[PDB]
């Protein structure tokens, strides 16, 4: 499988990513619908992220899960690199958040389950997704959550980063559980738990784990978030304890 630009009809712009635009597109021979991300050779070098992208592509084509976004392949011409992507009709959870303001406990729990599964499968394959955020959470046709962008994976706004990562310290799979906590809080409250107007100060909040709950947040939710957002990685739940959780299970529509 080696592609080229003329293999595809280019469709509407889907939106800007910080390193490239995305377009709907359709492979001419099969009429297969998909997303195509146009990245520039020049911008990629300048930031020293060209090797980062190779890592991703490599990592991605090892991965297959109903709740992870497929990468079908890649290719370059002179000026640019192209990522051939599974297309996610229902857009970002980020957009659904702004549209809805905040999610109810049923949508929240379901997403956490879908994320945990997806995250749980990744861990078993020795892979960590360093920065998960609502921008990187797409929806499928049935409304399934799909994690995007492994380009940071291993082994800008700070809201979703755990202490160990911002304190310039050493990090393990326990990173992702912090991210679950931040996401879980944000879904229910409608904005992330450390959010500030400065970087320097979001830095403090995250570092001190300094957050409080609006009053409409049930004990069950507080219990899970409180357990996920722990300063010490090793104190954070197993991905399965999350999947077991009595507020997850009482609320969630999807299996585990
Ligand atoms: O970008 C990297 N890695 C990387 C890149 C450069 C340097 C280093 C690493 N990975 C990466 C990151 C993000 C993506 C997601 C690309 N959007 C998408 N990918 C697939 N289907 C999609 O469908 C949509 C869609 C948009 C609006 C309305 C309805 C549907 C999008 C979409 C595109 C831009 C913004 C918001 C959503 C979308 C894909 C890959």
């Amino acid at each position: 499988r080696q592609w080229a630009l003329e293999d595809f009809e280019i469709g509407r712009p889907l939106g800007k990513g910080k390193f490239g635009n995305v377009y709907l597109a359709r492979e001419k021979q099969s009429k297969f619908i998909l997303a195509l991300k146009v990245l520039f050779k020049a911008q990629l070098e300048k930031a020293g992220v060209e090797h980062q992208l190779r890592r991703e592509v490599e990592i991605q084509s090892h991965l297959r899960h109903p709740n992870i976004l497929r990468l079908y392949g890649y290719f370059h011409d002179a000026t640019r690199v192209y990522l051939i992507l599974e297309y996610a009709p229902l857009g970002t959870v980020y957009r659904e958040l702004q549209k809805l303001s905040k999610f109810d406990e049923q949508r929240t729990a379901t997403y956490i389950t879908e994320l945990a599964n997806a995250l749980s499968y990744c861990h078993s394959k020795r892979v960590i997704h360093r920065d998960i955020k609502p921008e990187n959470l797409l929806l499928g046709s049935a409304g399934e959550l799909k994690i995007a962008d492994f380009g940071w994976s291993v082994h800008g706004t700070l809201d979703y980063l755990p202490p160990e990562m911002i304190e310039g310290r050493m990090h393990d799979e326990k990173v992702d559980l912090w991210s679950l906590g931040v996401l879980c809080y944000e879904f229910l409250v409608g904005k992330p738990p450390f959010e500030a107007n400065t970087y320097q100060e979001t830095y403090k909040r995250i570092s001190r784990v300094e957050f409080t709950f609006p009053d409409f947040v049930t004990e069950g939710a507080r219990d899970l978030i409180s357990r996920l957002l722990k300063h010490n990685p090793s104190q954070r739940p197993m991905l399965r304890e999350v999947l077991e959780h009595p507020w997850i299970t009482a609320n969630s529509s999807k299996p585990s």
